[PDB]
C-alpha cells in the first residue's frame, strides 16, 4: 500500500520513468524545464506522472485530493487556489486529466516544485539527509548488495532490488500499474507476476523479481543500468 507524502527519491522515480515511457515525445525537451505543452505525448506524460507519484484513483478515475493536499502541508507549503478544478471524475483519457490539472500546474509550478522536490536544492538535501534511500548516481545492484539489504531482515535475495525496480512498494505489495512493456514484459506476463506473489513479507519481492526475469532475462538489468538517474 501507497505511503504519503510521497519523498524525493519517489517523485524523482515517478518523473523519470513517465520521461522513459515517453522519450520520443517532441515535447520531452520542455517537460524538462517544467514546461508542458497542449500536445497528446504531453497529456499522456502528465497522467502517467500522476499515476506513477501514487495521485491516481484508478477506481473512481479522479486524483487524490486528499493525498494532494497532504504533499503540501507537510512540505509547509500553502495549498493552493483551484482545487476544485483538479477535483472529481475524469472520464479516464490523458487529455482529460491533462484539462483538468494544467491550470492547477501553471499558476502554481515554483510551489509544486518545492512540494514534490522539483528544485535541485530541496531535491539533493532530501537525499544528503535520507542515506538509507539509494543515492542519485548509484545503481540499484551497488546500492542493494550493500549492508546486506537484499535480505530484507530474512532470508531474501531480492527484497531491495524488487523495491527500487517499482515491482513491490514498501510494504511489499506488488505495484499493479507497471509497465514493463518496452522491456519485453507484456501486462499480461507482468499481471501473471502479480497474480503467482499469497506469499508474506520480502518473498513477495523475490517472487516478482524471479517471475520478471524468467519472461526476459534482461529486462532487470535495463532497469539497472537505467538506475543510476532512473
Ligand atoms: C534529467 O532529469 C530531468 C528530470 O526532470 C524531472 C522533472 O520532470 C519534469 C516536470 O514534469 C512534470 C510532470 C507532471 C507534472 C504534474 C502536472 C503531474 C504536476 C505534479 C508533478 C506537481 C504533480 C508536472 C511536471
Amino acid at each position: 500500500m501507497w505511503r504519503y507524502p510521497r519523498n524525493a527519491d519517489q517523485t524523482f522515480w515517478a518523473f523519470r520513468t513517465c520521461q522513459r515511457q515517453s522519450e520520443g515525445a517532441k515535447s520531452l525537451r520542455e517537460w524538462y524545464r517544467w514546461n508542458l505543452p497542449n500536445d497528446e505525448d504531453t497529456h499522456c506524460y502528465v497522467k502517467c506522472v500522476w499515476l506513477h507519484l501514487g495521485l491516481y484513483n484508478e477506481q473512481n478515475k479522479s486524483l487524490r485530493v486528499d493525498r494532494i493536499m497532504e504533499q503540501f502541508n507537510s512540505r509547509s507549503v500553502a495549498i493552493p487556489g483551484g482545487i476544485n478544478t483538479i477535483s472529481g471524475p475524469t472520464d479516464g483519457t490523458c487529455k482529460d486529466i491533462y484539462d483538468k490539472t494544467i491550470n492547477f500546474f501553471n499558476n502554481n509550478v515554483n510551489d509544486l516544485r518545492t512540494a514534490f522536490y522539483g528544485i535541485k536544492k530541496l531535491s539533493d538535501e532530501w537525499f544528503t539527509q535520507n542515506s538509507n534511500t539509494k543515492p542519485k548516481g548509484t545503481k540499484i545492484s551497488d546500492f542493494c548488495n550493500a549492508e546486506n539489504r537484499e535480505k530484507g531482515g530474512a532470508d531474501c535475495q531480492h527484497a531491495c532490488s524488487a523495491y527500487y525496480y517499482r515491482l513491490v512498494d514498501e510494504d511489499n505489495e506488488p505495484i499493479h500499474f507497471r509497465n514493463l512493456n518496452i522491456l519485453g514484459i507484456t501486462d499480461e506476463q507482468f499481471a501473471s507476476c502479480v497474480k503467482a506473489s499469497n506469499k508474506q513479507g520480502c518473498k513477495v519481492a523475490d517472487t516478482m523479481y524471479n517471475c520478471v526475469e524468467k519472461h526476459n532475462s534482461q529486462a532487470l538489468k535495463i532497469l539497472d543500468n537505467q538506475s543510476p538517474t532512473y
